[PDB]
């Protein structure tokens, strides 16, 4: 998979999600070649990448148009993107203009997550997948609460990952902030 | 991927490795349809479950008996292991009558890590991997150690993971043990 | 300080809290020789054995008859107790009965944490300290929310704490369930 | 206790441990009023402050000038240092000029861990207490090693810590490094 390393950043656009992180969702989402995903939130395109070469089509999400850029630059410097409509605006309204979906990762909930995760219910093929991404304390606990009362069994993962850095004196572990991955039944 | 529900579990045999660790060595593996890859200490069958699903051919081996025949078992359960040569007995002697490999992840290092790794190196086909899940503080130490004398780079990722039950007052978490896996470069 | 160990368990009573956690509750809690304090919830009286032996008064409090017993017999055991009030029956008319507290430590919320919040906030005597233990992502979330809405400056810490195993094979890292602290300015 | 944010900082010298490490050490250590204390690579202070309220002498060793400049600043704004003695230099040659030990905490290992161990062990009083703080995999397994190669009875503790961060949107959590102690019995 794609390092955190080799990804273009931007400094108003935060990403990539730890590698660690992207691995997991993969797992979850359970991606086919013949789904239709959607990233909400798609910041440095992390997410996008990988959907991008395992799914049919990826629809790719995001208010900042800084972040729609830096998606689009990673997407061609790894020859994928072919697959990948992205779309700059806010959430609710792009999501309105999308086809039905078998998996939806959303990352910035960029706060209107309780009515994105509603329109993307009204979206959702049967067998789909809901996969949030939480940094917020405020948004684990939202999510959870939000998906149960849209009649979701729902579940949450968190990792906390540490990385080896050489130095000269040896290796240091250092950390990289706790993520939540809130996620619906499949 | 196969949850760890979803595995025959044995007394005598460890694991299986926890999902979101699997799902990590897949990742940093990168198994190739035609890749020929070897599991050293097998255990109840997770990862060797994983690569049969991937590569071309994969090599399980474990001292043993019942970790043999569980992961047998769990290969039986999902219909896979027309790929998949078990192999009981010694590590180190196994390994000398495999083929040269693409993908080596070496779990139960069974106190031989760095006799396993030496041999390992003499079959690790150009662009080759190798990945030691450790449990132990002294194979994470160790490892590191040998993969680098035997001229690799080498990187360590520790992952903590905490996976929410669900109570009648509640969603409380539940943490696993704290796993490492060192690897070579790609 | 007491290790997790040297304490009475009963079935029907959880905990002890681990000792990690109750070294930072007695560190955040600032006991004053002089300080009266309340133990809500105070299930096998591993909080409450601490600060008997470094406040002026302790006045434990738990619903569970065991629990309270097992107070008891926790604080006898370590010869503590004779400045330790022990409550059973409901949190909130139990701290209706008690005096101004210098310190407040909440465990078990026992779903009335809302209420038990608000009255300890009405209790609280000037430069008081309020800490709330947290297993449940939902009381995590509350805990915040109600001091933040009762006025108070809000902080939380999350600990994950590995302990080593000794194993014939080597040291093994065990792992406790994740516990968040929210405490209130001092 | 002295939270991170009210210590002195500066460039070329780490810390401080953070607060909850800090704690544990306290607790660890039992420090008693007349218990003569030694901190070997006291950094910024954090350790030696502690201590020095606690015990009746404490020496705080560090190859770095400005790490001892940077204690000895924190010391003074504290109103402590009455009671502590600072000494540059190679951390081998100042433990030899050193009083018997109660308690003894090893920081920054500065490559020659396991002589100062011995060194220490020389020192150390009956009954006496060697904390090892780690934040290098290499010192995790090196004092473990040492300190049972010495004869103790050896113990470690990881502590993952992560803190709230107050933002508009809501509270994220923020991680530390994980830190390692390593502790012989009492």
């Amino acid at each position: 998979m794609i390092p955190d390393d080799e990804f273009i950043k931007n400094p108003s656009v935060p990403g990539p999600t730890a590698m660690e992180v992207r691995c997991l969702i993969m797992c979850l989402a359970e991606p086919g070649k013949n789904d239709v995903a959607v990233d909400v939130g798609c910041g440095t395109g992390g997410v996008t990448l990988e959907l991008a070469g395992r799914v049919r089509r990826v629809y790719a999400i995001d208010r900042n148009p800084e972040a729609i850029s830096t998606t689009e630059m990673n997407l061609q410097r790894h020859g994928l993107g072919d697959n990948v409509t992205l779309m700059e605006g806010d959430a609710p309204e792009a999501l309105c203009k999308i086809p039905d979906i078998d998996i939806a990762v959303v990352g910035g909930s960029g706060g209107e997550l309780q009515e994105i995760l509603r329109i993307i219910k009204d979206k959702l093929k049967p067998g789909g997948r809901i996969i949030v991404t939480a940094i917020l304390l405020e948004t684990k606990f939202e999510a959870m609460e939000c998906l149960r009362d849209l009649g979701f069994d729902v579940n949450i993962t968190e990792l906390n990952i540490a990385r080896g850095r050489a130095l000269d004196r040896g290796t240091m572990m250092v950390s990289r902030n706790p993520v939540a991955l809130i996620y619906t039944g499949v």
